[PDB]
């Protein structure tokens, strides 16, 4: 029951399964896994592809005769298993000369070596296959008020991605940018720290159109925001041009658990959103097997996350599907929602005695809403208490 | 010492000083305010306006005929004293009319009566002079997820946003719109949650020129966000048309609290943003007098709002005029951060072997950025340990 | 499917069903419920019983005749229909007089009025069956630093649950008291924040025994905490007397939402905690049906709140009844965790050279948990994609 | 000026200076400190003592030769400058082998080991001067709501404190326990996550007198706690055996910034709190200079612990001196919380008519608390614009 198959287009970083459970406070629990050895894995699981930081697959440092050697094992297994890669990335964090950031660093020849770092990977992820390459600034942002003038680092952040769009466009290379978001961690307060920043930002590059989000389940819920909620925002803008699933159990540290755990009525939400709307893109899971597991539970931790959306799936069809929700939503006037407001205009509105002048303002106060029993209906078919 | 006067543009709304102290679990513990006492009292404290919702100034359900005595009086209260009316604002919130929301809510005809009840108050507010219109949309929203689909609500958004923009440029008025974001309180999540959310909107709307943020304070701290930041971007996207101080103790129900009072060092860092960046609107005061306090205690808030605003400000001022503290932001690279990242453009940086090539990552990875030196000096002069 | 009875308990605050919508930022949107029609309906719906606040039931400055007929109706709603009054509570928050606390405001004249206020409804409960009478200290705390000082403010905290301890004992009641915390709202910081905290003060009153907690869903929440974890400690101790089950959606105002709403998956939790440990008291629901429903919706809210804990309550059972999850038990040695560390005593265990000399750390170390797997089984049941 | 000397009581844990900057998502940027170098560098800031875990001094795995090297260089700096060690703990945390717990694993043999590995240390501990021993339970907990049994895990770490008490009064050694809470990270939860928890579970010991709780700042503020009434509580209690001080900005991943960051309001509260209650154990500072700083940073850092305690001391024994405040605290009736509620007695109370009969409740709710202007004199001797 609820097998993942290659089209249901489920996608995982390298790093996710191949993280060594090394914490803050903790020494690695694993051993480091074969990028070759987690493609087989992933494919035999029923995954449609793999995502990576340049550092994931190609060790930093690496001379140009090493770096060849690790693409070429790499791409093998793609070919022998035909697995996609439909995303990549850049690591602009672990090294410690990213310790002020890579694009708004506040010495300038970091930030000159963050775009050349950039570039090259983007020139790889593009042989590969990749459709979206996605920005997370973990380090972009500051301890302290006095460290990081921020409408200058803004500055920065838009001169490092229009250079970036710039040379996307020069190539004719068919890939677009995804900025992920994050509010905090490992950096006090991070730049662009939730969806609606990351948006707003967007709109001030050169090149607005090749960029979009890439938004985490769990970061936008370490601001206690409703993930659903800015979903849908993005979607409104058309700027969802990628999504990482997984799990949070409110504002904390960035826990990256696996998909469905966490905030499950949420999830629920989320999944009926991306499925009603027609999401197209890669169900790619950012979440780390916790280190207490084994590799056999590194394995069982990502076959749940699939399992866990498919389930849903089927739970959010059967809610919209039933006649007796379509009746809730009409009792609660879901399809009113859908009208224009005024499309008679705003001078019939204001000639209008019956929207003011005329308007019995305590007879629409007593119409109740219906909600709770609508909410009961969703409760009822998540748990599965009717069909 | 630390007198406020007019030239401060210090601002205060008419429900601020007047709250009864009705909160979700107590009755009122304060008499009404008449709203002409209140301008004479703020023009003796040495405020340079006041703001109103309609309902603070007319109550609800007046006829034409009672409505003109309640302007009357409190024009000639301005006239005498000679206060100024820079914002105005609409209440969409009280009535239970408005309990599924007034621009969003799911019953159409709210939704016209919203937009009627709007466009009366912008007739007024322009003849008292309002520079500024504010939105507060705290009863857009949801408690659970089946309620609201959000991709119509923000068409509805859109739709009475710009109605509004329509009316005005038609009626050749000079005020411009803000919307104040609040991530959730009275809903259970509000939509347009955070600055970010609301400048990412605006851009979508007909006429964005016409509109901007008016963030405040603890609003951003309910979402565990750095206030400063978030008004950077506001300035680097030429949208901070006003702004609500107060104080806020976390994450947590809106306190409102007296600005200076909670997070101070967040406070400090706001008022060196807005001085440093020449910000010349209103300073506006949105908070509450507690409930423990009676009308001395009213008036002994409201000073300790503008003592504080003043009080930081002397120190900001300190801070950065301090040669000592020049030398720190060079130290920590602040200049740098001014400078381009490429000015010489993508093909000059993709042929500098200084950029990667020959970097050299370990030498870089060295330096010290020195942050924690410069973050006590500003601790310092915050705490006058230093001048 | 899933009907309640009588024996399961169930029971509602007047408070609850009969909440009029008001808050703070709104005006009531329903009329207010007569007590006797709450008793009536609630029975109907397969309610238990009922539990009220002293001004629930009597309107504050009754005379003492005005009570005895405010008493003798609900009395008799009672007779008729055999509801149970299984707990009761003292309104020391709604009055003015309140504004700064009852046992621990500064004022002593109020001190003395709040215990002389309790007392009084401590008689009414006993003659109405009540076995447990809670305290919830919703005013006592503080929004600014200098207003209370704590280690007073606890001595007066101290001084009045002793002296209500003498009352009954000096009584012959046979009721125990239960103290109910809260982080925050309406004040700032409210005294005993979290069930730590008030299992913490009850060990330094004169008669301990007499004294447990009433933990609330919603409340523990608004911290961040585990609520069954909370649960759990407040079971070790024997101190969990009395229970308040809602809903919450994370740090933020108290949002009383139905049970079953907000974090699901710690719902489960807690009914397989409370089922498993076989807790015997009152399943009380202190929840507010929101305010945009009109009475049908309040009922079918409440209804809502018994269904979610039945079809819990099923899940639950199934889990702990499966001899799949029984082995996956094992398999994560919870069995381990029940046998004493070292019953062979302290030096046996300094002389036990396996635990330490000849420990193999490795070994233990690369042992899986199978956590994950555990977990996925729990995520099964809760959903019904496995019995 | 602001000058610390060893009178001040200024403690440091080796980890704290010596921490590398490794976070999650980043590798080391400074070198490993040698422990006498630090030990030598904070005896010439002033600095009272330092403190250790296990693991910080000997090498995990060091043969007992290797080990009594490493104590003896340390004894010997202590010798040479002089500087005391008043606390010590133990690493029950970075080692694989405590993935999941100590003295609360699931597998019995990790708990007799972790049980081992502290005996030895206390025996060092006591050997070197120690008062006090700390213990910081950071990975007793869980990420998924199966994996741990509550209930049995509090049996066992009751188990295993009872048994540490036993050692310490078989061996007759003069030292004392403090648990030291954290609510979450690096588990999902922490068991015993609050000051609150903490000490109520002490009073289930088997010799109560021997335990405390080490609070820090920044824990109980990723509960959104008010850490001055947390300390007044341990205060009240007499169990505030040793304290951590540092600085966090709300609710997210632990940051531990130095003391005086974070929340500056909750600080002056604090050091008034702990100099006007007499508080006479180490000022232990628990934090992290962060990884953007090289080792002149570091330095400075730890300076701007000291220094920011003696600049709060000064202001908050200003504010306490002021006759303005003096006169401000009467006005709020702080002296009249101190007086008994009831001490002629329950009978007394009950026959006094004042109390209740004859209480004029609106001419009591009718007083202001005056608490605004009492906070505004604090406000202006925190930032210096009185003395
Ligand atoms: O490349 C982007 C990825 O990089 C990092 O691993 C982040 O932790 C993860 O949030 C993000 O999706
Ligand atoms: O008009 C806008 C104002 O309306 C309401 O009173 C809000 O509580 C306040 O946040 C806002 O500034
Ligand atoms: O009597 C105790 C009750 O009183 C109040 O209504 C509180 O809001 C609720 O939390 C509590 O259970
Ligand atoms: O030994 C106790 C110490 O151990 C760990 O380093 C903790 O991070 C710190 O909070 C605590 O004070
Ligand atoms: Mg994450
Ligand atoms: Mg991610
Ligand atoms: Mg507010
Ligand atoms: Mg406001
Ligand atoms: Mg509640
Ligand atoms: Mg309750
Ligand atoms: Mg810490
Ligand atoms: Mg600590």
């Amino acid at each position: 029951n609820y097998q993942p198959t290659p089209e249901d287009r489920f996608t995982f970083g390298l790093w996710t399964v191949g993280w060594q459970g090394r914490d803050p406070f903790g020494d690695a629990t694993r051993r480091a896994l074969d990028p070759v050895e987690s493609v087989r894995r992933l494919a035999e699981l029923g995954a449609h592809g793999v995502t990576f930081h340049d550092d994931d697959l190609i060790p930093f440092g690496s001379s140009d005769s090493e770096r060849e050697e690790h693409v070429k094992r790499f791409r093998q297994a793609l070919d022998d298993t035909g697995m996609k890669v439909p995303m990549a990335t850049t690591n602009l964090f672990t090294h410690p000369v990213f310790k002020d950031g890579g694009f708004t660093a506040n010495d300038r020849d970091v930030r000159r070596y963050a775009l050349r770092k950039t570039i090259r990977n983007i020139d790889l992820a593009v042989e590969l296959g990749a459709e979206t390459y996605v920005a997370w600034g973990g380090r972009e942002g500051a301890e302290s008020g006095g460290a990081k003038d921020v409408r200058d680092a803004l500055d920065r952040m838009k001169e490092a991605f229009d250079l970036l769009g710039e040379y996307v466009t020069s190539q004719g290379y068919d890939i677009r940018f995804a900025i992920e978001p994050k509010p905090n961690e490992p950096r006090g307060d991070i730049l662009l720290p939730t969806v609606g920043h990351a948006l707003a930002f967007i709109e001030r590059l050169e090149r607005p159109e090749l960029y979009g989000v890439n938004p985490e389940v769990g970061h936008e819920q370490m601001a206690g925001l409703n993930f659903p909620h800015g979903i849908a925002q993005a979607l409104w803008a058309g700027k969802l041009f990628h999504i990482d699933l997984n799990g949070q159990n409110g504002i904390k540290y960035d826990q990256d658990l696996r998909f469905g755990a966490g905030d499950l009525r949420a999830a629920f939400w989320l999944v009926d959103l991306l499925e009603s709307a027609g999401y197209s893109g890669p169900r790619h899971f950012d979440f780390k097997p916790p280190r207490t597991e084994d590799f056999d539970g590194v394995w069982a931790s990502a076959a749940g996350c699939m399992r866990n959306y498919l389930i849903l799936k089927e739970r959010a069809a059967a809610f919209r599907a039933d006649p007796e929700v379509q009746e809730a939503l009409r009792a609660s006037r879901l399809d009113e929602l859908a009208r224009p407001t005024a499309a008679d205009g705003l001078q019939a509105l204001l000639d209008d005695r019956s929207a003011f002048e005329e308007f019995d303002v305590d007879a629409a106060a007593a119409r109740g809403m219906a909600f709770e029993r609508l909410d009961q209906l969703a409760m009822d078919h998540l748990l599965g208490a009717r069909g």
